[PDB]
């Protein structure tokens, strides 16, 4: 099975392994205990089938909604820090890594969507979602559209259609689901009313409205940190902030939170807690993967206080801190699907809102 003895640990390639291993030599330094980081493709698939039969890596990062998965099927350990190094990092980091009241999982990184403009078009962004439309008939005087992002996807539009008390899964209970209700079906009629007064076209995607702002275009976008380093080439003197309120509430993004999972499998739990707990989790650790590949923004509050001064990362975690943490249970592949169609339904006028949104519920709690 899992060799004793050593840590392996899997990351995916998007990551920074090059400076994982960096704080891994410094483990093996004063420790003998040497670490191998590997970066396999499809190792959130992998991980499933070789740690069922006692085999894998000792250590699996991986964004927590799929934790709740392989917590499922004892893959995974549960850890067991103590309160001082849980205050350590931010509070609704750990609620991401719960699964049945128990810690399966450490916070490294949060990620979430924010609002992008370009400070040239637009010096001063607007801070509530009605005020759009009215800013739109105002750019296109000027051939230019206020607000362009991808509206094919759910993840996208969620943060709209949450912002007055829609939600997914009501913090574990699969039986409580928000899709339908009266938040819902006012954020989703603002945003169909978006497209039928033309102030946004229902085939917009990604790469449409990524080009889009990249060339000036349009004012606005909404995109996460990983689009960052695309419109600093673009040379487009952007800013980003946090999302604007529809009905005087905070629009809700889902929450990405990458963490560090222990096989249960493992022999060698108590260095791995030893590695994550007081080596990769201290601002020396953080930095080292960091230097390699931005995380964006961390779980721990030290290192993050730092990161900060960089108004994007600033806003990222002000975001996700208003943003809804994402459920981490397998039921959440029906939510993708099923609130997929009902924006697409209704959008295109093939359903009404109210009925989109009422079969997408029915479809997720069946």
């Amino acid at each position: 099975k899992i060799e004793e003895g050593k840590l392996v640990i899997w990351i995916n390639g998007d990551k920074g392994y090059n400076g994982l291993a960096e704080v891994g030599k410094k483990f093996e330094k004063d420790t003998g205990i040497k670490v191998t980081v590997e970066h396999p493709d499809k190792l959130e698939e992998k991980f499933p089938q070789v740690a069922a039969t006692g085999d894998g890596p000792d250590i699996i990062f991986w964004a927590h909604d799929r934790f709740g998965g392989y917590a499922q099927s004892g893959l995974l350990a549960e850890i067991t820090p103590d309160k001082a190094f849980q205050d350590k990092l931010y509070p609704f980091t750990w609620d991401a890594v719960r699964y049945n009241g128990k810690l399966i999982a450490y916070p490294i990184a949060v990620e979430a969507l924010s609002l992008i403009y370009n400070k040239d078009l637009l010096p001063n962004p607007p801070k509530t979602w009605e005020e759009i439309p009215a800013l739109d008939k105002e750019l296109k005087a000027k051939g230019k559209s206020a607000l362009m992002f991808n509206l094919q996807e759910p993840y996208f539009t969620w943060p709209l259609i949450a912002a007055d008390g829609g939600y997914a899964f009501k913090y574990g209970d699969i039986k409580d689901v928000g899709v339908d209700n009266a938040g819902a079906k006012a954020g989703l009629t603002f945003l169909v009313d978006l497209i039928k007064n033309k102030h946004m076209n229902a085939d917009t995607d990604y790469s449409i409205a990524e080009a889009a702002f990249n060339k000036g275009e349009t004012a606005m976008t909404i995109n996460g940190p990983w689009a960052w380093s695309n419109i600093d080439t673009s040379k487009v003197n952007y800013g980003v902030t946090v999302l604007p309120t529809f009905k005087g509430q905070p629009s809700k993004p889902f929450v990405g939170v990458l963490s560090a999972g222990i096989n249960a499998a493992s022999p060698n739990k108590e260095l791995a807690k030893e590695f994550l707990e007081n080596y990769l989790l201290t601002d020396e650790g953080l930095e080292a993967v960091n230097k390699d590949k931005p995380l964006g923004a961390v779980a721990l509050k030290s290192y993050e206080e730092e990161l900060a001064k960089d108004p994007r990362i600033a806003a990222t975690m002000e975001n996700a801190q208003k943003g809804e943490i994402m459920p981490n249970i397998p039921q959440m592949s029906a939510f993708w699907y099923a609130v997929r169609t009902a924006v697409i339904n209704a959008a295109s006028g093939r359903q009404t809102v109210d009925e989109a949104l009422k079969d997408a519920q029915t479809r997720i709690t069946k």
